[PDB]
């Protein structure tokens, strides 16, 4: 089913994105399957999209309308931090638009559109270069005289012809109150609103009354908001996609089974640290992960192969565990190759190529173990509808004991959520409202669906 | 018994296997060789083997034999030359072969002085006995010391005038002189058959000179019908790495290698005081094995693939890194899929085991590029017979053109010989007497065998 189930619509050009429909030579099919009410509302959107998108004449009518009522709105998402925290902050104000019935338009930035292919059909998502505002997007904060929550300190709220959220992990309570729903009746009557986030928002849009009947709908199977719209989203081009065949063909397709180890390591320090290394042994081996491997010169007695498959900005890691797996035998008598495909040092157009290929790469294992606080895991665990384990944060430079734990779902975490009740004007620990809005496991003031 | 487990009739049958694995099992790992042992070469390693029974370490009759070195002057029923532990890895396994000819060429029985490690690295070679040197053999706290002004040195008795003898050391190091070159002469071989005890320090594949002394010639003739394989068959028969170095063999082979339908070896050797790597090395490399047609180019410009490996050895990770990078970021243009491979960054115990278990992985290939100079080299190609393309050694970092070409035969190279005339009393070109007794291809000085 290169279809997803219904998740993605057929009818697209294959040679112009190979990876669209040709991926499903290359991972297990999920066993999430998306609502009927989700591939619906997908369906409709994209109708939506070709009504109003950039080129008609209706979205000329629109622009005419932020310069000098109408039946088209927008939200316009800014190119913004990393990779991987641009791929989260862009399904969260995806599915924004789906709740608001608005036109998602994508900043293109440096590289958007050399990193992924077009998800609507027929139309394209990129904001034209020509939009007038393109300009003005670097300056936007929280001083800018459209910033909602600028508006709101300054006490200065007709209906405006458009609006900017700071959304960023910076923001204040008065850019929170974006997250209310009095704030959300009003925003919802502006045709234009300007996004800029670096955080996977969605959680918290699951707390205000409205969304919250529409969700229920849309995802009954609430933790699978970015595993189906991440899917239905984001499609490498064939550029990116050649490092994937490539990869995966030439050093993971002959294996059994396939174990991705996504080590994150937040320091300034390259590394590698002995304290990481030994974090990752005692995950992968205490949780069976990985065999043992013994010094025993009497051996017991077709054996399986496994592929690990290691990303980090440094080697060492990788080196380290390759080593162990050629010096000793296996006490389970498995067959290990330990496999990773770069080491950039740090975060730098072939970079970003690269760090896609490998975010898609470990959705391709069987078994997933990411790095807490690393959005790079939550986008390769999202995508492959994997439940990682968990390498908790270290402090001091110490092993954190337990080396790991599992995740209570696939779903990315929201790092910065308001604690805010809208109703009593006051603080309130919104981790604690519902069973399925959670705190996170690698990071206790974050939240995430379970 | 002239089964391709027992090297088609090189092996003898009988040994216990589980304590040498590597012994009969080499066969599931390699192609059998197209070079068949002589008949003549078969019945003289039999042979050997009742002579190492009958004369070996702890036998009665070495026991007697002992005894002679209690006195200057001494008939014996048994004769033998002794190996020294001398010099790098590669080294120390030619050396070794050729004075285990020597043996052959003069029915003595060859002593193995283990080192620190012999029986560490190489299962025993001769069935029923042991080859090693015994720990309290009278003269081994002599042997690092001996050289050319050593009172027993032969060369120094020849400089000195002053000559039966019970034993003689024979200085064949590179470093040699005049004097002990004159080894390598007709009527010194007799007077030195006479010494019941010769001890040998070398570190050089003295081989090919042997060929140049009448008598040996005509032995030589009838146990080489192909002149140009003797190292192929000798080192075949004496080396076979013990359990713990065949253990990385077999796990490397099998995580990293054993999928592919053709497997390409490159030994990359750099004599340089900087690690490097070195840009000109690289292009070295990849022009080589384009040139060559040994590996596809890449397309910049962009149904049944083969998989080909790409097994690199070298101290330094530089070379293969860019090899599997260029191979990941462009599709190749034959459609062919790429996996490099390197099993080791020493960078300059384990070691040795990890060394001598490169060698063999190299020797597992189908096509071998090697690097001027290297011993490591010769050894993986004489144990594989491949005939290899060679780097030529650069000068002044610049790379050579050619950067490569087809060695004239798989044989190793003496870096060492003389050049003298035994029956004219007159320096002579050693290279220049024989069809079959050359230059080397990397190194002019040196002689090999074609
Ligand atoms: O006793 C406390 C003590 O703490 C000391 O610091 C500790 C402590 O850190 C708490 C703090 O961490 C922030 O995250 C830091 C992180 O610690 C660093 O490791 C990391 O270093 C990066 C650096 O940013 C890079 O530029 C550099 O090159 O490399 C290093 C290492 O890789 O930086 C982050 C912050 O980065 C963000 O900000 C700077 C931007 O340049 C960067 O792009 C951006 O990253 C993005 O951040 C978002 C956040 O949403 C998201 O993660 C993206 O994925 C990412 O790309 C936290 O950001 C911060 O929240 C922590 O402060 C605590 O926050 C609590 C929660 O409040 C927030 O959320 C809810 C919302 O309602 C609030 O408005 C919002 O503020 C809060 O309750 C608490 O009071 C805050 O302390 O702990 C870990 C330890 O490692 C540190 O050393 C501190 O120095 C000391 O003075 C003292 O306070
Ligand atoms: N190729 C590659 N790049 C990485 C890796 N880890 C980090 N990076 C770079 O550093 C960035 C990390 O930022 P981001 O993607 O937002 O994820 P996070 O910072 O881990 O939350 C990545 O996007 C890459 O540019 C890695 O394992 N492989
Ligand atoms: N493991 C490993 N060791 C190497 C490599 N290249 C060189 N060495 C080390 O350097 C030594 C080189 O000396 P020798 O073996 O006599 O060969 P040569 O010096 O290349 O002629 C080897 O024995 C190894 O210990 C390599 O690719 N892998
Ligand atoms: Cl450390």
């Amino acid at each position: 089913d290169k279809l997803l189930g219904g998740l993605l619509a057929s009818g697209f050009d294959e040679d112009s994105c190979l990876s669209r429909y040709q991926s499903v030579h290359y991972r297990k099919p999920s066993p999430y399957k998306p609502s009927s009410y989700l591939i619906s509302k997908l369906r409709n959107y994209e109708k939506l999209h070709k009504r109003c998108g950039p080129g008609t004449e209706s979205y000329k009518k629109a622009l005419k309308q932020l310069d000098q009522d109408g039946e088209c709105k927008y939200v316009v998402w800014i190119s913004f931090s990393g990779l991987g925290n641009r791929i989260l902050s862009l399904a969260s104000v995806f599915l924004y638009a789906l709740l608001t019935d608005r036109v998602l338009l994508v900043d293109r930035g440096k590289d958007m559109d050399d990193l992924f292919c077009e998800p609507f059909l027929g139309m394209s998502w990129l904001l034209p270069l020509d939009f007038p505002m393109t300009d003005q997007f670097d300056g936007l904060n929280q001083e800018s005289s459209r910033c909602y929550g600028y508006m709101v300190k300054n006490q200065v709220i007709g209906t405006l012809s458009h609006l900017y959220l700071h959304l960023v992990h910076d923001y204040g309570d008065h850019d929170k109150m974006f997250f209310c729903e009095g704030d959300q009746t009003f925003i919802g009557k502006v045709p234009w609103l300007i996004v800029k986030t670096d955080n996977y928002f969605v959680p918290s849009l699951w707390l205000i009354p409205g969304f919250d009947d529409e969700l229920n709908k849309l995802f009954p199977q609430k933790a699978t908001v970015f595993h189906h719209l991440g899917r239905y989203l984001f499609h490498p081009t064939n550029q990116v996609w050649g490092l994937v065949t490539r990869y995966y063909e030439a050093y993971l397709s002959h294996a059994d089974e396939k174990i991705g180890i996504q080590v994150r390591v937040f320091d300034e320090d390259p590394g590698p640290f002995q304290h990481v290394m030994d974090q990752i042994s005692s995950c992968t081996q205490k949780e069976k992960l990985l065999p043992e491997v013994d010094t025993l010169v009497e051996r017991s007695r077709t054996p399986k192969h496994k592929a690990v498959l290691v990303t980090s900005l440094n080697a060492g890691y990788a080196e380290n565990l390759k080593s162990m797996y050629w010096e000793y035998p296996t006490s389970t008598g498995e067959i290990i190759g330990v496999h990773q495909p770069s080491q950039e040092g740090y975060q730098q157009k072939m970079h970003n190529g690269k760090a896609l290929a490998e975010m898609y790469l470990l959705s391709l294992t069987d078994n997933l173990v990411t790095s807490a606080w690393s959005t790079f895991g939550y986008v390769a665990q999202g995508l492959g509808g994997l439940k990682p384990w968990i390498l908790y944060r270290p402090e001091n430079r110490t092993t954190p004991d337990p080396s790991c734990g599992r995740a209570m779902s696939m779903e990315p975490c929201f790092h910065s959520p308001p604690f805010y009740d809208c109703k009593a004007k006051t603080g309130i620990d919104t981790g604690t409202l519902v069973p399925h809005v959670r705190h996170c496991e690698d990071i206790s003031w974050g939240l995430k669906l379970v």
